[PDB]
């Protein structure tokens, strides 16, 4: 679910940041590891803010998707773990949730009756004008994919049911351990990274 909007892409692949003075040494080091994980695999670079008007700020307060412009934007951190921060950074860079891709019905079923009332909006498709997948296949392993029971109203009730592949296996969804091969390949296309 890559943003289609040029204005939301960070110019030059550079994302200035500030980390709040309230975070511990451990939390700061973790934010830097999550930033570095995106950098190592793409042409995005995170730099300490100097004078930029628009930048991300880590605050103990999901993130805005892409560059809002005209000012700072929060990356608002029990959600205090590396993979959660890599997911939020995916929002910063320009990705919506994978299951909201305009083509998602070919890949998952949303079980609306199992969603906590008032949370159904989290499962709507993005309008086709707002996402350009860049030719990339739907990615069940994306760091941006919800788990099977996100916003579920109860124990064992799924809100997302992935389609079986030709081997009859429903792919696992919702990992928060590392960028998938598809997240990397798609971010490289989005930022027009050199080969
Ligand atoms: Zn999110
Ligand atoms: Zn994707």
């Amino acid at each position: 679910a890559a943003t289609s909007r040029t204005e939301r892409i960070w110019p030059g692949g550079v994302i200035p940041y500030v980390i709040g003075g309230n975070f511990t040494g451990s939390q700061r080091a973790m934010f830097k590891q999550a930033m570095r994980h995106w950098e190592k695999h793409t042409c995005v670079t995170f730099i300490e803010r100097s004078d930029e008007e628009s930048y991300i700020v880590f605050t103990y307060r999901c993130s805005y998707v892409g560059r809002r412009g005209n000012g700072p934007q929060a990356i608002s951190i029990n959600c205090d773990k590396f993979g959660i921060v890599v997911h939020e950074l995916g929002h910063v860079i320009g990705f919506w949730h994978e299951h909201t891709r305009p083509d998602r019905d070919n890949h998952v079923t949303i079980i609306r009756e199992n969603i906590q009332p008032g949370q159904e909006y989290n499962f709507l498709k993005m309008e086709p004008g707002e996402v350009n997948s860049l030719g990339e296949r739907y990615d069940f392993d994306s760091i941006m994919h919800y788990a099977r029971n996100t916003f579920s109203r109860g124990m064992f009730l799924d809100t997302i049911l992935p389609s079986r592949d030709d081997n009859g296996i429903r792919p696992a969804i919702g990992q928060r351990t590392r960028l998938s091969k598809g997240d990397i390949a798609q971010a490289r296309k989005l930022y027009r990274c050199p080969a």
